[PDB]
């Protein structure tokens, strides 16, 4: 129902999402810090402009009101310093500022890199994934970018068929941590 840029106030709806991600990765942090603590240093990173998970570089899906997935992106040359910012809050609650987080070793110059498309687990199986992909054509072109660019996992053909019927195309291959990815990109005007 509804599709807008993410304000401040998605802080808590975008780390909970983010909290997903972290922990399928199975980050040690989260051995640590309880999950509530966690989605409060999150929240509190989305409100600096250059995170990764900054509200500035998040498209939203309302669904019934409520934030229901979001895509998350950003020019190439920003991917060295996007995590600076969550460091930043763990010194600020007195946790150790070199917490392992994601290998900056994924996109290719001059595209806009998709980072994440996540969908609430509660609205799963409607659309929302895609339609924000959809959404995405007209967020490179407003960064000046004229490639948007993602990788798929190699065991993920079913999501590197969506991608390919969207117009993204194979342009390289990455090994991050030990899985193998497709580098896809697709023109924007």
């Amino acid at each position: 129902s509804l599709i807008r840029s993410a304000t401040k106030e998605d802080g808590q709806a975008i780390a909970r999402l983010v909290l997903v991600i972290l922990k399928d990765m199975e980050l040690p942090i989260l051995e640590e810090v309880s999950e509530e603590q966690m989605i409060d240093l999150l929240a509190e990173a989305t409100a600096y402009p250059t995170y990764r998970y900054g509200y500035q570089r998040i498209l939203v899906y309302e669904h019934a009101g409520e934030v229901a997935g979001i895509a998350v992106g950003y020019p190439a040359e920003d991917e060295k310093i996007i995590d600076e910012p969550l460091r930043e809050v763990f010194k600020k609650h007195g946790l150790a500022e070199d917490v392992r987080l994601f290998i900056e070793e994924e996109t290719l110059p001059n595209e806009w890199y998709l980072d994440t498309i996540s969908v609430d687990e509660r609205f799963r199986g409607m659309g929302i994934g895609s339609k924000l992909l959809d959404a995405l054509p007209e967020v490179a072109k407003a960064s000046g970018k004229q490639a948007l660019g993602l990788n798929v996992d190699f065991d993920n053909p079913g999501a590197r068929k969506l991608y390919a019927s969207k117009g993204f195309k194979d342009v390289t291959t990455m090994t991050i941590s030990g899985h193998l990815y497709n580098h896809m990109q697709k023109e924007v005007e």
